[PDB]
């Protein structure tokens, strides 16, 4: 299993501003987190290039026209992978309610058994606790790509103010990792998908596009 | 062998201050290095959560109540793994003398043959030379986790001084990597162990705890 | 295949200055890129320590006195690995012309079939597009080490000006990754090769050495 | 029974600072008092010189390699001596929990009968109430040394400030007393043990040593 690890580095301050604005405008019917924006962005990204969201059979490979995103949730019994289907068609409040409902279902017991079967990309995120920057779980056998998300730190970013020739103003910054299979997805298309994903995420206004 | 790589990023300036104070107070009977603090901290960390320090047999797994730490040393013949046992009970001067004596034994020849058998976590550190930030040797077959340590760089860290709204003051910072097995230790407990390890190391005053 | 991933972090501003000077002095007969300096530097580095540029047969291993560098190029059909031989003897303009000619040959069709066989280290570099910092393709079967190159970012670097006690002046900085085999090349010699490679690259004036 | 009384005078302000720091950093799982630092320090001190922690049989004497510390607790029924074993191996939070649990066990009733047998040095401390500076209970028959602790007062300590040729700044100060047997432990080794104990306690940073 030749799984090569690529990475990217994303600026999220715009996402924080948008999340705060939407949460303040909310009347309580929905709750938003950064994982919501990440899953919507990666759904749009997979719509952009369908190469990443494929599967490998015995010899032959199959490509999915639609997008099905599996999210990892931590349970005392082990690792659970709830699924959400048709993410591109849905908004972000609906997927928010779906993921929180699936999480609480995992808390109170076991889920309906076909919530485990299916999917195109597996997503894991321990950004809640600190002391984690990079990680990559093994790719699931029916999958072809896994995207892992670390925590958000606070580092200096290039700025070109006039009074200060160099200038230093700080921004929040996050690290993502992607493990592919190299049997279906090669390095070039993975780098393309990552760069266009960063292009989508850096300015969130194109999420509605 | 699904070995997933997690990482953390540690501040060591407090450790440097403590090491300098103890070395100045020393009368020559003991010599201290950063590896000493790392091995003591990880011993306490394994005491905190015993899940990481286990082993896998044919099908069944075995959990060790005590801690046995194997340290990697570079030799012209190859790679050697001296062992230290009961690290949690011992202080740091005793383990310091033990590791330096084992290192010089490796220099002058071969060791007693049962110094190779046993252990719970393997530790490797090439922080002596520069030009290394991340690395991860393969996990030893009777082990379940390996922690590798890079070098210490000097980077900017968040500060909240009054005169400067952003403010910039620099600190030394180190990178650690952890390769687990995923047959015994899953991602969640590994992240827990790493975050509590960083909590222990960041302020060294809890080492005596 | 126990492929352990080591990394380094290089300052390239001197290389940019030298590249700009040589390109301005050029009359059009040659074109220079950062990949040229990297391949020349790694050729000299392999000349420094011949351990990395070896191959593994069935049980026995073979060491190459000369250097043969294979460079990866992205093609719509897939991944292509043109080869350049005797790089240490040649300058940098000759290897520049050779690599650009091989790239355009890959563009317009297929190459002469023995351009695929041979080599000591495989080099891949997607530094052209942004949104990539670390990656590592699997080592080719007749090879023993692969060096991957990310993009160049702009980060703060330690400075010791008098007026500012800390001081902050920024520099361009690049990330490199190295995947070895651990059947032939162990961690120590890999770290040695990486540190001496960084020593060569940081100040490019030793390239002519 | 020729029990000669030696004494020492200790500065504890550093211990108060360390205790306050650790208690503030505590999340409630442990509670620390000065007696904890004293018992850990004397355990390390007995490890330093094993002469004090011995016992006398009929004619012959026996020396203990390990350390077992008996602490005196005041009960309405009389005087009770709970025991803690292997103190040097354990930290200070574990012995803290052990001593508080033994104290509350003495409060709610009688203890398991073998908690009375064994030990190397008996420790008594009425530092809680004021109006006590020196005291010394008789040595227990199977013991060879008893260390009693008074209360902490506030007295002037030598200082060498520049503006004030003499200078006066005040510090907290405690008095300790030691009654030996003179059948096993003579004056010289007792004075050695006391001076090295004061050396350990005055700067608590060597407790982790």
């Amino acid at each position: 299993n030749p799984h090569f690890f690529v990475t990217s580095e994303l600026s999220v301050s715009k996402l924080l501003k948008l999340r705060q604005a939407l949460n303040s405008s909310a009347e309580g019917r929905y709750k938003l987190s950064v994982n919501d924006f990440l899953i919507k962005a990666i759904a749009v990204a997979c719509k952009r290039v369908p190469a990443v969201n494929s599967s490998w059979r015995d010899g032959v490979i199959r490509q999915f026209d639609t997008v099905d995103v599996s999210v990892a949730v931590a349970t005392p019994t082990g690792l659970i992978t709830p699924i959400v289907k048709g993410v591109e068609a849905k908004g972000l409040e609906t997927i928010s309610a779906t993921v929180k409902e699936l999480a609480k279902k995992a808390r109170d017991g076991k889920l309906k058994p076909e919530d485990y079967q299916g999917g195109t990309i597996s997503i894991s995120n321990m950004g809640m606790n600190p002391a984690v920057e990079r990680f990559t779980a093994i790719i699931n056998p029916p999958q072809a790509a896994i995207l892992a998300v670390g925590t958000t730190k606070k580092v200096a970013v290039p700025v070109e103010n006039e009074d200060g020739t160099t200038g230093v103003e700080w921004d929040d910054q996050i690290v993502v990792t992607a493990s592919f299979d190299h049997k279906v997805v090669d390095g070039a298309v993975g780098a393309e998908w990552m760069r266009e994903l960063k292009k989508v995420v850096e300015n969130p206004l194109e999420l509605l596009l």
